[PDB]
């Protein structure tokens, strides 16, 4: 006989476990009505604008308890490494500055993603995408955020959209008369650490699955600012369904799923394998960015049904900029998830490097120290990331020289958020180093980029280049963009390619800028043991 | 200054270019009403059951014109290889059998996927997933299809759901009062050939993108029954959005997108790079499964916006079992895409191998011929695929011998659809060989699986195993499950593991079963040059 079984059967489908605050007076935007014997809700679409604006504003200044608890856990655990505690302390202090509501917690204020669930009898007028986008436009336009969306004018010619649009708007049709939401301000770095694997039945035994987890977790590296929320999805009805599921799992959206399967193929959370993932993460030694125990905050493992011929697998993280907000509109008005507004309650030996000298003198000083040495940088950084590197390579391919500004100073891979009025800099932390790896040997061979500054482990070609050319790669802490802006960055100037927005070349003056020597000029790599 | 721009702006959003048929009398399921000044449509949810039942029945017996035209092109093109023409003729003859409405075109009748777009004022009662699932249940229960879904009772313990449920039900909230659908009966083999790559700005130039396409197309190999509809998506707002987009592109759902980008980041189809994909596919020499020009029917390339730090890329195919159906419900009733009911209008030596001999004598005969030799098999095949291979390896890990029935006959990797009344067998084509690669050396070392029969290129370990043990891998044509059942398969009996259903070990008798020698007993592989 026919028996319908929904794949996802959360015991808390409306997220009653979350605390919400009502937007004051927002009941003026809704009206409960009764049509053809059923309860319906008229919603002024302006409510969607109000809600998206507040959500994509608040989420940049506050965090969830389970995120903050993880940093405090990394500080208080006796088994944490010194680097574990240093990174976690820095990120918590960063969260305290972001809670001042001026600087966002990360310079990468993310892609705006909306998961919406509009009830059959929730009536908005139907222009939901436009009104949601206007609220997002408002949040990024009128706050000290960043325009991160790159439009393709043709296959290769690109420009910044200048407003952080378009958003990803996934609006679903569901029963009832309410409107439920998950808003995600998704950073590019953690979005890049969402992986799809095509596997087989040969994986589905304890030994093979454990080895698989050990292998794949290492490929995450430190490039998305751990401690991670690690999500793992085994199975799925299609690649895109698996990847949607691992995204939502990383947002703890499926925490209330059943924990056992059944003959109808329902999804379930697997706490036993979450514990195994956490054991792999801890024993890896990768740590909170620079070696230790706190590679991961927590783990979510969801087992899904599969076509007999198929076994898609998804792996994804939520990064230090852990930014999602639940919300709903009902007959009483607009409700938005309450984040922690007082992160301070969760709070329970370096080499001074003067950059104000010839770059060869800085290289000689750095050459005296092993990888893993904590440094503090004082002086000028030249800022350049993906597009500027591509333009400079193209210039050199046409016979033009490597520009002078790639030869005078360490290269900081970064793109700033907008500068608050009266501030020296907006949030201005690093971007992922690995994306620039293909340029390092080329640029060093042409007399520049000897010292680079960013975050994440890099490929072997960069280790070889630094040894061949006497270069260095310095790893900044990943994520603490607001405290770096408040305490370290003293002057910001646009140097070249202003049309690229945040991806322009910048010249900045910094003081007390912390970093680790990750790659030296001798073939050493402080990630060589944990990530290889 | 705010301008809303939807990412996807098809010029034919309601698919007017597609021909639809009305379900007779279906206007009885809908009623136009007016509520708060707005036009709404009441839809009896039984309409969803009727529509899903007809869609997931019809799609297994008929094809779209552009699919059939591609097979005809492979026969009539002077540049098609002889093997191109042979394969395309076989697939067209298979489609003629399937159009008889008894045998489905492929034994893998797929995962049932519904993309639904319910208007704000389309009122179904809200139980859409149950009623859609009942229609899907009806189609797979009451027709000669296959139950292909595998439930996870725990992480590793699995069972078949016995009804091809659960479906993938992606129901979206959209403007208006209609209900629009794309139904996809997605085979597992092509679902497995959906890949996500995390790339960078360094890819976004003509030389790098061309080399990337050349590299990735080869990794598709022949294991998903080409000629392929190849879809490539560059960019996207998230991994899951990229993979959803490449899925829909492969179904030609986005054919009416604009062909230029703009400063707002709208998606566009790129005809120039579609031509380049087709040039790469044709010049690859991979061909329609066995060498030649017709690796691909056609190509779709969508360029998407991206976060500056991100460049997700999706690559996916639609296989020979190209199965999708558009539909909509409106004030006039239920409309469903009209597929081609007369595929015959598109229609314009070998070595006899007796399998009824000692397996060692069959090995000696096969040893006389080079790879690429076409053979015609007559006799017994022992049928076993993923689950049976895993269970047999598990038995051996527990000290049990390889069963005798794995040593007497060639091993056919396949799983049959249900047997029509009065037929010797239901549709019964091959399964992808690569998924069994990890078993071959082990099984041959214990005296069995010397000759295997399936589809697709295999890994080096199988070539090395066949050379070490005097084995062979034979490639059946991929896809022609109905004509194989009708013409070649004369008897089917369950031999072992009846509890596994479709994945039990079968003993079948075949006549005039065509295959190519893909791997011989000498280290040769007919794909070594095209898939190097
Ligand atoms: S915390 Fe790190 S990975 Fe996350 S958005 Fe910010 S820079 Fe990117
Ligand atoms: S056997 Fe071939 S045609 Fe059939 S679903 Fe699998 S890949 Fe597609």
């Amino acid at each position: 006989d026919f028996h319908f079984s929904a794949i996802f059967q959360p015991t808390d489908p409306h997220h009653h476990q979350t605390e919400f605050a009502k937007v004051e007076g927002s009941e003026k935007y809704v009206e409960e009505v009764e049509v053809f014997g059923r309860q319906a809700l008229k919603v002024n679409p302006e409510a969607l604008t109000i809600l998206a604006h507040r959500a994509f504003s608040d989420v940049h200044h506050f965090f969830r308890k389970d995120h903050l608890e993880g940093w405090r856990r990394a500080i208080e655990d006796p088994e944490a490494s010194d680097n574990d505690r240093y990174v976690a302390t820095t990120l918590l202090k960063n969260a305290c500055i972001a809670a001042g509501r001026v600087l966002p917690s990360c310079q990468d204020t993310g892609t705006a993603i909306v998961l919406g669930k509009r009830g059959e009898l929730c009536w908005t007028g139907g222009e939901d995408e436009k009104y949601l986008s206007k609220g997002i436009w408002n949040a990024y336009r009128y706050h000290n955020l960043r325009y991160s969306q790159t439009a393709a004018l043709d296959m290769f010619k690109e420009c910044n959209t200048g407003d952080n649009l378009p958003a990803q708007l996934d609006l679903l049709a569901v029963p009832g008369s309410d409107y439920e939401f998950l808003f995600i301000a998704k950073g590019g770095g953690s979005a890049n650490k969402a992986y799809l694997y095509q596997e087989t039945k040969a994986l589905l035994n304890p030994k093979s699955l454990r080895a698989f987890i050990e292998e794949k977790l290492k490929t995450l590296g430190t490039a998305a600012c751990p401690p991670y929320h690690i999500a793992l999805v085994i199975g799925g009805t299609s690649a895109e369904m698996t990847m949607k599921t691992v995204k939502l799992a990383s947002c703890r959206y499926y925490d209330s799923l059943p924990t056992t399967g059944d003959k109808y193929g329902r999804a379930f959370r697997d706490p036993e394998w979450e514990k195994i993932v956490m054991e792999v993460a801890q024993k890896s030694g990768i740590g909170a960015q620079f070696g230790g125990k706190y590679f991961a905050h927590q783990a979510r493992v969801i087992r899904l049904p599969r076509h007999g011929a198929s076994c898609p697998v998804g792996l994804a993280v939520s990064c230090s900029a852990d930014r999602q907000i639940l919300a709903h509109i009902n007959k009483s008005g607009i409700y938005i998830e309450q984040l922690e507004q007082n992160p301070a309650q969760y709070l329970p030996t370096s080499v001074k490097v003067d950059l104000k000298r010839p770059i060869d003198k800085v290289r000689q000083q750095l050459s005296q120290y092993p990888v893993g040495t904590r440094v503090m940088l004082n002086g000028t950084l030249i800022v350049a990331r993906d597009i500027a590197h591509a333009k400079i390579k193209e210039m050199m391919d046409n016979g033009e020289p490597l520009p002078e500004y790639m030869k005078t100073s360490p290269i900081y891979y970064a793109g700033p958020a907008k500068t608050p009025e009266g501030y020296a800099s907006g949030s201005f932390g690093p971007t992922t180093a690995g994306r620039m790896d293909s340029y390092v040997d080329l640029f060093q061979s042409h007399g520049g980029s000897y010292i680079t500054l960013a975050k994440g482990n890099r490929s072997k070609q960069v280790t070889d280049a630094c040894k061949k050319h006497g270069g260095f790669y310095l790893g900044s802490i990943g994520g603490p963009a607001a405290i770096l802006a408040k305490d370290s960055i003293k002057q910001v100037t646009c140097l070249a390619f202003p049309e690229l927005g945040m991806e322009a070349v910048w010249k900045i003056e910094v003081e007390d800028f912390p970093a680790f020597i990750v790659v030296d000029d001798k073939g050493n790599d402080m990630y060589s043991k944990t990530l290889a």
